[PDB]
C-alpha cells in the first residue's frame, strides 16, 4: 500500500482511531531504532555528527483556535498535576512553571520570543504589574490578538514586536528572555543563541523550553518511504527535535546554569485535550473555517491535518510512559 | 561480617580471586542502583544537584613501577585494538589517539597537566621534533624520571614544571593543553577550567580525558557500611568520577568543540595487563620495595593495595561489557 492510498483513506475519515494510532506509533518506533546506538561511544559519535551538521546550516481564525486549544491558546506542552486537570488549568500551571524556573521577578523587562497567541506574555504582565513584557512574533494576526487581549484585561505593560526574529536588529536589552517551543523552528541555532546574547546584559537570564528526545536529535521528516505521517504534518523540512542535551553544545555565547526535562505524558495530555476539544466542537469548527477556506473539502483537509497532528503527538510523547520524547528546559546567563 | 574481618582476610591473601572479584562487582552494582533514576526528569535533577555541589567546593621506586606498568609507565586507560595487543602497544595506541583528537601538529607548544611518568610528553616530543613539550607534575620523582628519559632518548624539546597545578601562576600560554586522567583529582573544577583558559590564546585547544560513568557522577567513596573497597583504594575523599557529560556544564571559560567516549573494556584490559604483569614479577617487586618500606609486611600491604585496585578496576570498567564506567574525552577552545 502506497502513501497515496493511506493518505486517501485518512482524508476520507476511513481510518479508525485505533488503526491510526497504531500506524503512527510504528513510525515513531522506527525513529527510535534509527536513533539509539549499541554503545555510548557510538551514541556520542551519532549525536556529535548531528550537532556538527547544525553548525554548518494562510492563518487560522482566532475563533477556530479558541474552539480547539485552551483558554489562552497555548501552543506548547502544558503541565498536568492530576488526571482531571483541565487544559485551562494545565496552561496556567505551565506558565507558573516557566515563571519559577526563569526566575521572573516584579520589575524586570521580559522578552518572549515567538510568543504565539501571547498566553505567557499576558500571564507575566498580569502577575507582575511592574514588569514590562514584550512579545515577539512574525504573525500580524497574533500581534493583533495579544494587543486586543491586553486591552480587555486592562494591562498597560505589554508591547508586541512584529518581526522575523532571525532578521530583527535592536540595541534593546532585557532582564529575561524566554523561548517556549520556538527553537525547534530555528534554522540556524548557533546564530540564534548569539543574537539572543546581544539582547542580554550581565544580569540577564535566558530560559529555553523545547520538545526533545531524551537521547538523540533528529529532523522531523520521513524515516523512510513508508512514512506518510512526518511530511503530512510538516510538508517542509522546518522542524528539528533536539536531544535533551543538544543545547549544552551551544554555549559559545551563553553559559548554562540549570537544566530540566518534563516527562512526555504532560505533552501527551496536552495534545489529547486539544484533540478531544476539537472533536467536541467539530460542527462549530467547520462552520468557522468555511468562509476563509471556500469549501467543506478544504475545511475537512485543515481539520484532518490538525486532528492527526494531535493523534500522532499523543503516540510520540506517550511512548514508553513519556520517557522517549519529552520537553527539555535550560536556564542560561550571558558569557 | 565486618569491614575489619574482610580487610584482615584480604591482607592475608585468604580471599581467592573469584570471591574478590564477586565482592567488588557487588559493590559497583550497588553504585549503579544509587545512580540510575526511574525517569529522565529525575536523572537530570540528580545530575544537576551533583554539578551544583561541585560549584560550591611516600613514592614508589621507578623500578617497581617499571615492573608493574607498561614501558612508559602510563597510568591511565590505554587502547587495545586486538585481544593480543600488549600493554606496551596499547600505551602507544592511546598516545596516538590523544594526538589525533587533540589535533597535535609539529611546531606547537604543548602542556601536559599532571603528566605522571611523562609517556605522552615523550611521545609527542619524539614524534614532533619542532614541538616544545612541557609536562607539569607535583612530584619531584616524576620530574626527575622524565628528564632522565628525555636525556636517554636524545630529546631536546622537553621541559618539566614541578608545581601543584592549583597553585601554579604563569603568564605563559600554550597552543595545546592536555589533561589525561588528572581532572578526577581536582577539588575545584570550575576554578581549574578557568585557570587553564588563562594559559590559552584564541588559537589554542584543550583536550581532557577522564574516567567517567556514562549516565551519572559520583565521588569515589563508600556506598554504605558494607563497602570495604572504596575507602581502601582511596582512603581520602580525593577522587570524583564525573558523568560522561558533566564537563558540558563547565563552559564558563572554554567552549566545547568535540566529545567522545571510549568503551570501558579498554580500561578493563589496561588494569588486567597491570595486574598480570605485577603477578608475573611478584618476587622481583617484593625485592624492590623491601628497602624503602622496611618489612615484608609493609611490602605485602602496598602490593595488596595495588593488586586490589586492578582487580576492582577490572570489575568496574568491564561491567556490562564496558557500557557503565568508561573514559570520556572532550576538546575545547577558549571562550
Ligand atoms: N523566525 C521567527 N520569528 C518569529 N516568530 C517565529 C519565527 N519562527 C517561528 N516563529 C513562531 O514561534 C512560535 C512557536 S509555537 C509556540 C508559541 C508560544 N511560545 C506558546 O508557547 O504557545 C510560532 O508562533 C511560530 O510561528
Ligand atoms: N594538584 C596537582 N598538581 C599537579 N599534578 C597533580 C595534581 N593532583 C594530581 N596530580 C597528578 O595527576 C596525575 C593523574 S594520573 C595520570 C598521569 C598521566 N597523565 C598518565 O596518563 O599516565 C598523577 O600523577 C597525580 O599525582
Ligand atoms: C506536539 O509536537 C509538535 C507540536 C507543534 C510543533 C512541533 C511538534 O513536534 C510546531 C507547530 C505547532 C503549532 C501548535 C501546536 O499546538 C503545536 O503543538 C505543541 C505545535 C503551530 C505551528 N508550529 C509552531
Ligand atoms: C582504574 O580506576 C582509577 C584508576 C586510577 C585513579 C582512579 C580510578 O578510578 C587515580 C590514581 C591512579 C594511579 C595509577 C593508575 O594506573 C591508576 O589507574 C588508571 C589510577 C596513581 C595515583 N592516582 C592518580
Amino acid at each position: 500500500e502506497s502513501i497515496g492510498e493511506i493518505m486517501g483513506k485518512l482524508m476520507q475519515g476511513e481510518i479508525g482511531d485505533e488503526e491510526l494510532s497504531k500506524r503512527i506509533k510504528e513510525i515513531f518506533g522506527k525513529r527510535l531504532q534509527w536513533g539509539y546506538k549499541p554503545t555510548h561511544q557510538q551514541q556520542l559519535a551519532f549525536n556529535l555528527d548531528f550537532i556538527k551538521s547544525l553548525k554548518e546550516m494562510y492563518e487560522l481564525p482566532s475563533a477556530f483556535l479558541e474552539a480547539a486549544f485552551g483558554k489562552t491558546i497555548k501552543q506548547s506542552g502544558c503541565y498536568f498535576k492530576d488526571e482531571t486537570t483541565t487544559i485551562d488549568e494545565a496552561e496556567e500551571a505551565s506558565h507558573e512553571l516557566y515563571c519559577e524556573r526563569a526566575q521572573i521577578k516584579d520589575g524586570q523587562t521580559v522578552l518572549d520570543i515567538g510568543c504565539g497567541q501571547g498566553g505567557l506574555v499576558l500571564h507575566i504582565a498580569q502577575k507582575y504589574k511592574n514588569c514590562h513584557v514584550t512579545g515577539l512574533t512574525n504573525s500580524k494576526a497574533q500581534k493583533n490578538y495579544i494587543l486586543m487581549q491586553a486591552e480587555k484585561l486592562q494591562l498597560s505593560n505589554v508591547d508586541v514586536i512584529l518581526a522575523d526574529v532571525t532578521k530583527h536588529e535592536s540595541d534593546k536589552t532585557y532582564d529575561r528572555i524566554l523561548v517556549i517551543e520556538t527553537i525547534e523552528h530555528m534554522k540556524n541555532i548557533q546564530l540564534f543563541m548569539k543574537k539572543l546574547s546581544t539582547w542580554m546584559t550581565e544580569d540577564s537570564l535566558l530560559f529555553v523550553d523545547h520538545i526533545c528526545h531524551k537521547t538523540f536529535s533528529h529532523h522531523f521528516e520521513a524515516i523512510d518511504e513508508d512514512d506518510w505521517y512526518s511530511g503530512f504534518i510538516f510538508p517542509k523540512g522546518c522542524v528539528t527535535i533536539l536531544s535533551a542535551s543538544a543545547l549544552l553544545y551551544f554555549q559559545d555565547d551563553v553559559t548554562i546554569l540549570d537544566h530540566w526535562v518534563v516527562n512526555g505524558m504532560h505533552m501527551a495530555r496536552s495534545v489529547d485535550a486539544w484533540r478531544k476539544k476539537l472533536d467536541k466542537n467539530m460542527e462549530l469548527a467547520r462552520e468557522i473555517l468555511l468562509p476563509g477556506l471556500g469549501s467543506k473539502e478544504a475545511v475537512n483537509g485543515v481539520i484532518t491535518h490538525i486532528r492527526t497532528f494531535c493523534m500522532g503527538g499523543y503516540e510520540q510523547f506517550s511512548y514508553n510512559n513519556g520517557e522517549e520524547w519529552m520537553v527539555a528546559q535550560m536556564l542560561f546567563k550571558k558569557k
